[PDB]
């Protein structure tokens, strides 16, 4: 890499896991356009298994992403509206309160207040099929934003119905695949475990526990190369040569609602571009990002502005990520760790690095 690169990555980073006493890193740089690897430390402490570029690391919340994405091929598929009732694709569904519940509330967290986690005790089709009709929404559809993973789980749950296919062979067929993202997997197979992190909770050793809705809200786990990748197919969607996954990129970076200064799409989240710092370092804070915030309906929805911060923190009980990129500028960031440290450092390291090179 150039040694510019090179100086602000390791002059951030290195203070960073120190403070935050991460086991192991690794950051991709895409710098006009194209991607510079970093490693630190151990994917595995107790084997002395080095982060390497090959590296599974859970990706947590930054799962939504490939959902929104998957859900907006659907779009461009034809399978989907995001104005189609809930109902639609779940006719069991007959509580009145899901009424004026539409896909779009769903993906973007404005349903009324659907929790942010699914109970432990929902399992089953049957478990969840009672959870959602005993559910009582707090507010009225697209009104308030509440970031819930039974809300966009539903949606990716729902999204892929009328293809036939599973959340996961959709995923694959239409999103992995077409992109070569072949590190990339909602359950990591046994060929494939050698070259799987674990996650490090108050010190233990942790993977992420299956849950209903997983896949769909925080189940990807993947690569720095891959990520790299996947930042770049999300700064220029226009070199993807799949029609429907060209578009579902775009339609995931529409923006739909505003809150303070940020904007939902699908699964990404965005700001104008020049960003206030303070802005999204507090912004990406638990206090403000799990909070239920009123919106303001962006009507209609602003297609993909080039001029944005376009980003998402994510999370397991062992794994921290961020992604972010600015599509004007062909810049953008990854940074997977295997400790779970608070979003604001992830994002402070972020747009240090992003600001010097821009
Ligand atoms: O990915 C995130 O940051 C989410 C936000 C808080 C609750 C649900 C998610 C979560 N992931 N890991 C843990 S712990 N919680
Ligand atoms: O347990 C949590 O805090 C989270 C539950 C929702 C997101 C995934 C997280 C997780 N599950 N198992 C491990 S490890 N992390």
């Amino acid at each position: 890499a150039p040694q510019q690169i090179n100086d602000i990555v390791h002059r951030t980073i290195t203070p960073l896991i120190e403070q935050q006493k991460i086991p192991g890193m690794a950051v991709a740089v895409i710098y006009q356009g194209k991607p510079y690897y970093f490693t630190w430390g151990y994917a595995d402490i107790a084997k002395k298994q080095p982060v390497t570029q090959q590296t599974l690391f859970e990706l947590g919340s930054v799962s939504k992403t490939f959902t929104g994405v998957l859900g907006g091929d659907a779009i461009a598929r034809g399978e989907i509206k995001l104005s189609d009732p809930t109902t639609k694709y779940w006719p069991e569904l007959t509580a009145k309160q899901w009424n004026g519940i539409t896909l779009l509330h769903l993906a973007t967290y404005t349903a009324g207040g659907l929790p942010l986690q699914v109970p432990d005790e929902v399992k089953s089709s049957s478990d969840l099929l009672r959870f959602y009709q005993n559910w009582q929404p707090a507010w009225a559809p697209g009104t308030q934003r509440l970031y819930a993973n039974s809300s966009i789980g539903l949606f990716g749950a729902l999204a892929v119905k009328p293809s036939g296919l599973s959340f996961e062979q959709a995923m694959q067929t239409r999103v992995f695949q077409p992109l070569k993202l072949n590190h990339t997997w909602i359950n990591v197979p046994p060929a494939e475990e050698k070259n799987y992190a674990w996650g490090y909770r108050e010190g233990k050793a942790v993977h992420v526990s299956p849950g209903a809705l997983d896949a769909e809200a925080y189940g990807v786990k993947s690569t720095i190369e891959d990520m790299a990748r996947w930042v770049q197919s999300n700064l220029k969607p226009l070199d993807i040569n799949e029609k429907t996954l060209q578009q579902g990129i775009q339609l995931a970076q529409s923006r739909y609602w505003q809150t303070g200064d940020m904007y939902q799409g699908l699964g990404w989240e965005m700001l104008d571009w020049p960003v206030n710092p303070d802005s999204i370092i507090n912004g990406s804070d638990n206090k403000i990002a799990l909070a239920a915030r009123p919106v303001k309906a962006i009507t209609p929805p602003t297609p993909a502005v080039r001029a944005s911060w376009v980003h998402k923190t994510g999370a397991t009980g062992g794994f921290g990520s961020y992604v972010a990129f600015i599509p004007e500028k062909e810049l953008g960031i990854v940074m997977l760790a295997n400790k779970n440290y608070p979003n604001p450092a992830r994002v402070d390291a972020a747009w240090q690095i992003l600001n010097a090179l821009q």
